C-alpha cells in the first residue's frame, strides 16, 4: 500500500495543537491526506478522487489576505487535532464528513462579511437570507462534490450520503459567528444542568458546531507569533471592506476602518473576552483533550495585554 508520509519534525508537530501548516502550498494537499488517513482510516476514500476533490477545492479558494486556501487547510489541522484526541467520540460519518467540511467551509470566499454583502445588494444576499456566505460555500461544495470523478463518498449508501452531507451542511453553516453566540450559551446551560446528552442528535450538531467556531477562530491558539502575523491578514480584509463600506457612503464599524489601527490591540482584547475564550472554555468543558487551545487562547490575551501596556509592538 502506498502510505503517506511527513518529515520527522511535521509527523511530531502536526499532534500539537498549535502546529502551524508553514508556507509551502504545495505540501498542504499531502497534510490534509495524512491527516484524513490517520484520523479517518486509508480505506475512508480513494486516492485518486480524493486528490482531484482536494484540487478542485484549492481553485475554487481565492487570493485573499485571510479566507483563503491556508485557513481551509489550517482549519482542517484543528479538526484533525480535536477527533486524534477525542477518538473514542465521533462515528465512522463523522470523521469522514468534518475533515472535508473544514476544508471547504470558506469556498469562494471574497474577503467579505454577510453584512457587506447585504448592504451591498449582491444577488447571494438575495439567494440567501441569512449565514449568506455559509449556505454559499456549502453550495460550492456541492458543486464540487457533483464534478466527474469528485464523489469522494462513492462507497456510501444513498441514506449514509445523506448523512454526511447533512453533517457537512450544518458543520458549514456553524461557521456563521453570528449563529456561535446561541449556540455557545444552549450548550453552557445544558453542560451545567447536566443535561447535555451525546446520544442526541440535535445535541451532536450544537458540540460539533463549536468544535467548527474552535477550529475556524484557531489562529487564537497558536503560538504568538502565528498569531500576530494572522490578526495582519484578518485585518487586511477587515480594512478592504471597511473601504467598501466606505464607497457606500456607509460608516463602517471600528474593526474595518483602516484610521482606527492603533486601537486593534483593545480590539483584539474585547474579542478574546467575548468570543475566543468563552468558546474555547465552553470546548474544554465538554472535550477536556482540547484543554490546549483554551490555554494558548489565554497565553496570547496576556501578550495583547502586554501590547497595550506597551511592552510589545504591533
Ligand atoms: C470574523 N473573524 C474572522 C473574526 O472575528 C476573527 C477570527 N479570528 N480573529 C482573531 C478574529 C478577530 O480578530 N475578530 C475581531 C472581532 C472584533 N474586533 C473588534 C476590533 C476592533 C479593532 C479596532 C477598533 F478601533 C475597535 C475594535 N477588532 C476585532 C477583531
Ligand atoms: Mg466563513
Ligand atoms: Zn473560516
Amino acid at each position: 500500500l502506498m502510505q503517506f508520509t511527513l518529515p520527522v519534525r511535521l509527523c511530531k508537530e502536526i499532534e500539537l495543537f498549535h502546529f502551524d501548516i508553514g508556507p509551502f502550498e504545495n505540501m498542504w494537499p499531502g497534510i490534509f491526506v495524512y491527516m484524513v488517513h490517520r484520523s479517518c482510516g486509508t480505506s475512508c476514500f480513494e486516492l485518486e478522487k480524493l486528490c482531484r476533490f482536494i484540487m478542485s477545492v484549492k481553485k475554487n479558494y481565492r487570493r485573499v489576505p485571510y479566507h483563503n486556501w491556508k485557513h481551509a487547510v489550517t482549519v482542517a489541522h484543528c479538526m484533525y487535532a480535536i477527533l486524534q484526541n477525542n477518538h473514542t467520540l465521533f462515528t465512522d460519518l463523522e470523521r469522514k464528513g468534518l475533515l472535508i467540511a473544514c476544508l471547504c467551509h470558506d469556498l469562494d470566499h471574497r474577503g467579505f462579511s454577510n453584512s457587506y454583502l447585504q448592504k451591498f445588494d449582491h444577488p447571494l444576499a438575495a439567494l440567501y437570507s441569512t449565514s449568506t456566505m455559509e449556505q454559499h460555500h456549502f453550495s460550492q461544495t456541492v458543486s464540487i462534490l457533483q464534478l466527474e470523478g469528485h464523489n469522494i463518498f462513492s462507497t456510501l449508501s444513498s441514506s449514509e450520503y445523506e448523512q454526511v452531507l447533512e453533517i457537512i451542511r450544518k458543520a458549514i453553516i456553524a461557521t456563521d459567528l453570528a449563529l456561535y453566540f446561541g449556540n455557545r450559551k444552549q450548550l453552557e446551560e445544558m453542560y451545567q444542568t447536566g443535561s447535555l446528552n451525546l446520544n442526541n442528535q440535535s445535541h451532536r450538531d450544537r458540540v460539533i458546531g463549536l468544535m467548527m467556531t474552535a477550529c475556524d477562530l484557531c489562529s487564537v491558539t497558536k503560538l504568538w507569533p502565528v498569531t500576530k502575523l494572522t490578526a495582519n491578514d484578518i485585518y487586511a480584509e477587515f480594512w478592504a471592506e471597511g473601504d467598501e463600506m466606505k464607497k457606500l457612503g456607509i460608516q463602517p464599524i471600528p474593526m474595518m476602518d483602516r484610521d482606527k489601527k492603533d486601537e486593534v490591540p483593545q480590539g483584539q482584547l474585547g474579542f478574546y473576552n467575548a468570543v475566543a475564550i468563552p468558546c474555547y472554555t465552553t470546548l474544554t468543558q465538554i472535550l477536556p483533550p482540547t484543554e490546549p487551545l483554551l490555554k494558548a487562547c489565554r497565553d496570547n490575551l496576556s501578550q495583547w495585554e502586554k501590547v497595550i501596556r506597551g511592552e510589545e509592538t504591533a
